[PDB]
């Protein structure tokens, strides 16, 4: 149309992204030219014999950093290929927390460049001069930002035209009817779609309430949803 | 010793895990027999001609589910290979939030089995009969649980003996001294390691304070850390 999404990746390990470009939903999205994922490797932007990509930190210590020159130059080549208006994102443990709202924001960009850290990360000044936003997938210690980048790609790809609420899912049941002695809720077997709808929405709201209450803090629930939630809170 | 960690994976797309078994820190950990990652594919546990792995939900609707039989039987084969005492984890959007504390808990298990969902997920009753715990990497909509599983593997692998605080990092600086006109904080160039230590710890605490305050809510800071934080709060 062209609504195809383009995502550039800066990574020391571009072959990892096969995990999203060759498999599943994203893989089908790449096969049908709805998503293009392009990788540039800082290892290819070095000029010494040994293709060095780490550097010592000013101040000393054991924590190596990504070498500034090969990293910056990969970013620039990626910006040159994106053309005007690509948003550059540092997958960073000190970034803004990723959540579904954040995903919808990022999905509104047609060109993104993802920068994946290694070692203890990248020079602070590279954030000022090259990074537009910093995003984190959660508060845990990883060894690189590739997996966070792929998670991020997977989440945004669902907003690409041609690829196909905010609360937790209701329980799902498939065959068989009785599984190790455990039976499906009769309402789902009943065949009355209006009782099934009310139950599924009510169970969704109770799950959200019990297991992730904070997802409710930003919604104004519908009349029906407030009624079904109040019932479920009392029945508990 | 044997302290080698073993992680079984149940996935419709086992080839994705090459992204952690063939690259980086985890790849070195697999090459040196410190971590073993074994995959079983529900597609291999089917008995129809077309190797069907999805099923319709009781209650109707467009949301397909993982078919119970091939999934359950892959889990069982994985449990049989683990031997006594493997913890089975469903990577699930309705699970307990992953955070560094959670990672250290999970890293205390020598055998883990990771179950990765596809479609809208797995039968509720399979959680009662086969899943020990449910874990989520964050509040966003993905298309499968493989990437969450790999993130989880990456985080726990750092606790394997032979592979090598809780606050956000201080800013890092490497060469060059002046980068697009931006200079390194003089203290890092100074060569006095005691001033460098105090600065790095103080900047770490301010970052944590400003960008992720909630990481402070579970610590009793040291005398030095409380002093450096109070200073930084006033200087802001
Ligand atoms: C937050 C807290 C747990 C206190 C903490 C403190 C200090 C360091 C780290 C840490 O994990 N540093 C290592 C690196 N991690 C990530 O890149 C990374 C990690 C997590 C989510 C992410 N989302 O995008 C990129 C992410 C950074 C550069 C190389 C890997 C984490
Ligand atoms: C929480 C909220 C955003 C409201 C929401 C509501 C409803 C569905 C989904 C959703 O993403 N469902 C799809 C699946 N997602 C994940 O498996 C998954 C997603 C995120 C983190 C994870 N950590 O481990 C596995 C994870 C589940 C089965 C196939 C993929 C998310």
């Amino acid at each position: 149309r062209g609504s195809h999404m383009w995502i550039g990746v800066i990574s020391l390990f571009p072959e990892m992204f096969k995990a999203i470009t060759e498999f599943g939903v994203t893989g089908r999205a790449v096969k049908h030219n709805l998503l293009k994922v392009e990788c540039w490797n800082p290892r290819d932007f070095t000029f010494d014999k040994h293709k060095t990509v780490d550097d010592r930190p000013y101040g000393g210590g054991p924590g190596m950093l990504m070498m500034v020159q090969p990293l910056r130059d990969a970013i620039h080549t990626a910006k040159a290929a994106a053309g005007e208006g690509a948003k550059v994102i540092y997958l960073s443990p000190q970034g803004r927390k990723l959540d579904q709202g954040g995903v919808t924001e990022l999905a509104q960009n047609q060109k993104l460049i993802l920068v994946c850290g290694r070692y203890e990360g990248i020079d602070e000044r590279l954030i000022q001069t090259e990074i537009d936003e910093e995003w984190s997938i959660g508060d845990y210690v990883l060894t690189g930002g590739e997996l966070p980048a792929m998670t991020l790609i997977d989440a945004v790809a669902r907003f690409i035209p041609g690829v196909l609420d905010g609360l937790l899912d209701c329980p799902h049941y498939t065959r068989p009817e009785v599984l190790e002695g455990l039976t499906v809720p009769p309402v789902l077997m009943s065949g009355h779609h209006e009782e099934i709808r009310k139950w599924r929405l009510k169970q969704s709201l109770q799950r959200t309430w019990l297991r992730r209450p904070e997802l409710l803090e930003g919604l104004a629930l519908t009349d029906e949803q407030r009624k079904l939630l109040k019932e479920a809170q009392a029945e508990h």
